[PDB]
């Protein structure tokens, strides 16, 4: 695999061009934000159905031929004031004139207004039922113009202000368009609730995590930039494919928390790079190379968890998937570009401004408890979660209704009043759409055939008990082509819960010869959508689990840890969905959170499965990979677990808290779908950030310490060669496999190995042949140069340990800093290095910063600054990082002291 090849280059590059990166990407994000403000006028409310289904075809054909039903666009209940009754002919006259005026003013929007009030002397019984028995309320129907849902809704919102002022305001609007206006306005209301309640809370959590103003501010800015760029991208996407309303809040509910968490992790990694003594440029490079990789892998995991949603046919789920993908990918891009560039500019200045600026280890021991006795905690945790799965099996599913809004919502209440006062009018029948393959008309006899065949099916509502009084032809209006080759008949259902059966029965009827039959109606559309979701759930789950487990094996290098992860994520998923059913189907929580218990939107369960699985996988890989890394750390115990939970404890709690703040803003949504999604997010977050991270996954995983890392893998993951003193000096003194003359004109070879000060080259050839034990012809191989160099360092170390000024400082140093001191000795002699009494003593006392600052003041640094700066930063950090990423190549080769023979 390709660990750290491209990320090192990018880490050099962002420091190299921090200014234009921070300019270009900020320009892009702000331009995208401006462009994406227009999103909201280019979003759709459609997307809940299966557009390949037979119900949708029945809808398309029936609307084309009979005209779309616009009778439920807008119902308006009028109550005459001052206890006057609908038969008051003066009140009648004035409201007629008002309605006619608004219609005349809005003929681009209103087809007309229809009702009993238009013919109060009529004898039509259905029209007569448009007034109450007490003569105190009468409703009218106001069909609107337009040829998709969104255009109709916009027309309604255009005419609604003037329509509410009719009858002195004593008019109550209901039907599909007032409800759709309310349901789609919930989006913006949730937006501003997040703006006012979550941004300050994220600010306090950020400042608590960091402690200084700038460090806390950077992730907030990164999140804002991500929000803006992602809204821009979604608008651009809207130019080509339709984008559902619900896609806007998802950008900020899911995306904003992820953006900020990425930012915060990068910033804390940068700060700990600084605290370890690294250059700002080295810091930037190493944070992108370490934490940028895991940020990007998190992005890959979230995208991998989201893309299986694209199997489902609902445009709703597709728009949400696009939004998730756009948000998280931009968040990763921003975190390793804008943020890295900013940090490259600031350097250590990120900690400058402290708490006072006014203008307007606990982990480790808790895990040792679970560790020393695990099963006593694993078992009850593992059974409470299954008895939270038990409510799952009951789940109810249904379509959109007035009850998606809160009970105290005025529009929902106008709908409920209309249904209480005029019960017969709101119907959702099943349609039989008959289409002739040939274009010739359908005869009356063929309709009689289909009519009888339909009569063979039970469970269909029958108002009047008459064979012919059933399955009436659908009404035709002016918008319909009236094509004779297709005719529709319809009838309502007896039991609303008997639809799926009845539809199937209606689909099993052998239709007449030469015709094709599509059965539609709202129950048909809803049930077909549900069938599509239930039918694609297996493949979606399979791809989800297989992709995530493969990613997790890449991350873990084990075949048991990803399987454990998969099943614990499935387990918290089942548990959290059980809780959700407990709250939103059975209602435990309904009174406090102000929502109506009801079935759930069917695409919501696919959305929530993908979302919860993704979150579980993300948090679990972040927690577990730093326990599996403990082999770079070399500690073989199951103590990997304790250090991995302790190293990532504060970080996980901060990230979880920030996302929890954002989702807690959204649990208060007037839209029960949004409530259910935000709540699922919150429940999964608290389940994975506490009960699974802190208690379970130490427990079940101590059941297998050494049996879990790379348990059974043949060839698995290559370990990079550790750097050494040979490579260090090969950089500093060159490695030459043929004799050459150094700056002083002397015959040198290998790594700074003087052969002789003789002018005779063949004297050097003789000496090199003597040293190597063969006639070399003045050429050696790299391994021979390596052995010659090892002999030179053995001589150097002998000399160091015999020197009273160097032996103490040398003995007190680790292997890397010892190699730095030996480097100094090679370059300048024991005596030379021994002149650094102050510096050497600071090194002996592990005062790395003081020693580095003092050594930088030397004439050694002045005459050979690049080599000296490499050695000095090696003394600082105690690592090989200054050599694993150094400046150019050397040009002046000088043989070192302590050349051995
Ligand atoms: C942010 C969340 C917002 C959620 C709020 C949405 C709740 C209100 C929904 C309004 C739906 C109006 O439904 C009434 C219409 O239903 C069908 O047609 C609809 O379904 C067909 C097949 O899909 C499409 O071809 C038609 O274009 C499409 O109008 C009927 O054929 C139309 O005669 C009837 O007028
Ligand atoms: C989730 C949201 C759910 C929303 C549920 C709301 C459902 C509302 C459905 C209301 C439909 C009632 O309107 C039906 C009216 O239309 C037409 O009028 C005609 O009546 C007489 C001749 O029949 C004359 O007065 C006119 O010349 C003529 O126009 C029809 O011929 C009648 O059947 C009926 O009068
Ligand atoms: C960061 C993530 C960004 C992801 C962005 C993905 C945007 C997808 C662009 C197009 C929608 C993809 O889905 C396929 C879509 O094609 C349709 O229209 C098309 O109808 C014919 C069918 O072949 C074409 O020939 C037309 O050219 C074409 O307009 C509609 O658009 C969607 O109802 C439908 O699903
Ligand atoms: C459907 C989605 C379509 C996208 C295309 C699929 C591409 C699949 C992989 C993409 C490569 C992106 O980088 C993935 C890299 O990240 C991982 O992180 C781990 O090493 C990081 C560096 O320290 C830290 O994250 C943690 O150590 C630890 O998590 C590892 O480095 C490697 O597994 C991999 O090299
Ligand atoms: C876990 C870490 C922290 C998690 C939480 C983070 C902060 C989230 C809370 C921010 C505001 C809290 O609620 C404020 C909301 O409630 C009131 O209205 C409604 O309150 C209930 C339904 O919302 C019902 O009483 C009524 O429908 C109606 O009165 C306000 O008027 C709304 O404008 C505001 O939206
Ligand atoms: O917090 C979500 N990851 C966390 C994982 C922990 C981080 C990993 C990188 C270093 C800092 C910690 C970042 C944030 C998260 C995942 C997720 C998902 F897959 C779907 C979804 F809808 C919401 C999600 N949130
Ligand atoms: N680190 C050094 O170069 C020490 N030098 C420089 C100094 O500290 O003044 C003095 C000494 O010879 O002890
Ligand atoms: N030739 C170089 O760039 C390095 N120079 C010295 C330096 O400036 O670091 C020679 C040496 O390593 O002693």
């Amino acid at each position: 695999f390709q660990s750290n090849a491209m990320f090192a280059w990018w880490g050099r590059t962002v420091y190299q061009f921090r200014y234009i990166v921070i300019g270009v990407m900020v320009a892009l994000c702000l331009g995208g934000g401006v462009y994406g403000i227009s999103l909201g006028n280019h979003v759709t409310q459609s997307g809940f159905y299966d557009e390949g289904s037979q119900s949708v075809a029945a809808s398309l054909i029936g609307d084309e031929v009979y005209g779309r039903d616009r009778t439920s666009h807008v119902v308006a209940i009028l109550t005459p004031p001052d206890d006057k009754k609908v038969t008051d002919k003066a009140w009648q006259k004035k409201v007629t004139e008002e309605l006619d005026q608004v219609v005349k003013d809005h003929e681009d929007q209103i087809v007309g207004w229809v009702g009993w009030l238009k013919a109060p002397d009529t004898t039509d019984p259905t029209v007569s039922a448009m007034k109450t028995q007490d003569l105190r309320h009468t409703f009218i129907s106001i069909p609107l113009q337009g040829d998709d849902d969104d255009e109709i809704l916009k027309n309604y919102q255009v005419v609604e202000p003037e329509l509410q002022q009719v009858n002195g305001g004593d008019i109550r609007l209901a039907g599909l368009n007032p409800l759709a206006s309310e349901l789609t306005g919930t989006i913006g209301e949730d937006q501003k609730r997040a703006e006012v309640a979550a941004i300050p809370l994220v600010a306090v959590v950020l400042f608590f995590v960091f402690g200084t103003v700038i460090a806390a501010a950077l992730p907030a800015i990164i999140g804002g930039l991500a929000i803006a760029g992602a809204l821009g991208i979604m608008r651009l996407v809207a130019e080509f494919t339709p984008v559902h309303f619900f896609a806007q809040p998802v950008v900020t509910l899911i995306g904003l928390g992820i953006a900020i968490d990425y930012g915060l992790f990068i910033v804390s990694r940068f700060r700990e790079e600084i605290a370890e003594g690294y250059d700002t440029e080295a810091a930037v490079r190493r944070t992108v190379m370490t934490s940028g990789r895991t940020v990007v892998f998190s992005a890959v995991i979230i995208v991998a968890s989201s893309v299986p949603l694209l199997l489902f046919p609902q445009g709703f789920l597709k728009s949400i998937t696009y939004a998730i993908i756009a948000s998280v990918m931009l968040a990763a891009i921003l975190s390793i570009t804008v943020l890295a560039a900013a940090l490259a500019i600031l350097g250590p200045r990120v900690d400058a401004l402290g708490v006072t600026t006014l203008l307007k280890g606990f982990w480790g021991r808790l895990v040792n408890v679970v560790m020393k006795r695990p099963i006593a905690f694993a078992a009850p945790i593992l059974v409470v979660m299954v008895l939270l799965i038990i409510p799952l099996g009951q789940l109810s599913l249904g379509g959109i209704s007035e009850k998606y809004l809160p009970p105290d919502n005025a529009v929902r209440q106008s709908q409920e009043q209309f249904d209480k006062l005029f019960p017969g009018f709101r119907t959702e029948p099943l349609t039989l759409v008959m289409k002739r393959e040939d274009g010739e008309p359908i005869t009356d006899a063929q309709i009689a055939d289909m009519r009888a065949k339909a009569l063979t099916v039970s469970g269909f509502t029958d108002p009047d008990n008459d064979p012919e009084k059933m399955w009436k032809e659908r009404p035709a209006n002016d918008s319909g082509s009236k094509d004779p080759s297709v005719r529709v008949i319809q009838n309502g259902l007896e039991n609303r819960n008997d639809a799926a059966k009845k539809i199937d029965e209606l689909r099993a009827l052998q239709p007449p010869h030469g015709i094709e039959v599509f059965v539609g109606g709202t129950p048909a559309l809803e049930q077909d959508s549900i069938h599509s979701l239930f039918d694609k759930l297996p493949l979606m789950a399979l791809i989800l689990i297989v992709t995530t487990t493969v990613l997790m094996f890449l991350a873990f290098g084990s075949v048991v840890l990803p399987i454990k992860a998969a099943l614990m994520s499935a387990l918290t998923l089942g548990s959290t969905m059980g809780i959700l059913t407990w709250m939103f189907v059975d209602g435990h929580g309904s009174g406090l959170m102000n929502y109506t218990p009801q079935p759930l939107m069917a695409p919501m369960i696919g959305l929530i499965i993908a979302v919860i699985w993704g979150l579980s996988t993300d948090y679990e890989v972040f927690l577990v990979s730093r326990m599996v890394e403990a082999r770079e750390r070399g500690m073989s115990t199951a103590e990997a677990i304790r250090i991995g939970t302790a190293t990532t404890g504060r970080l996980i709690t901060g990230a979880a808290l920030i996302l929890a703040v954002v989702a807690g803003a959204f649990v208060f949504s007037d839209l029960v779908m949004m409530k259910y999604l935000a709540f699922g997010l919150l429940i999964a977050l608290l389940l994975d950030a506490t009960i699974i991270r802190m208690f379970l996954v130490p427990a079940v995983m101590k059941l297998l310490g050494d049996d879990c890392w790379w348990a059974p893998r043949w060839m698995k993951r290559v370990q990079e060669k550790e750097f050494n003193i040979f490579e260090m000096l090969r950089i500093d003194e060159g490695l030459r496999l043929k004799i050459y003359k150094d700056t002083e004109g002397y015959y040198t070879i290998g790594i700074g190995h003087l052969l002789t000060k003789s002018p005779s080259l063949n004297a050097a050839k003789s000496e090199l042949d003597k040293a190597i034990g063969r006639n070399t012809n003045g050429v050696i191989t790299k391994d021979e140069a390596e052995k010659l160099f090892n002999q030179d360092v053995d001589a150097a170390v002998r000399g160091i340990l015999r020197n009273a000024k160097l032996k103490p400082v040398y003995d007190s140093l680790d292997a890397v800093r010892r190699a730095a001191l030996i480097n100094m000795v090679f370059q300048m002699g024991e005596t030379g290095v021994a002149g650094f009494t102050n510096s050497l003593r600071m090194l002996q006392q592990k005062r790395w910063d003081e020693a580095a600052v003092n050594l930088a003041k030397s004439r050694w640094y002045n005459q050979t600054p690049n080599r000296a700066k490499r050695v000095i930063t090696t003394f600082r950090t105690g690592t090989w990082d200054a050599y694993e990423f150094h400046l150019g190549g050397i040009k002046a080769f000088h043989h070192h002291h302590h050349h051995h023979h």
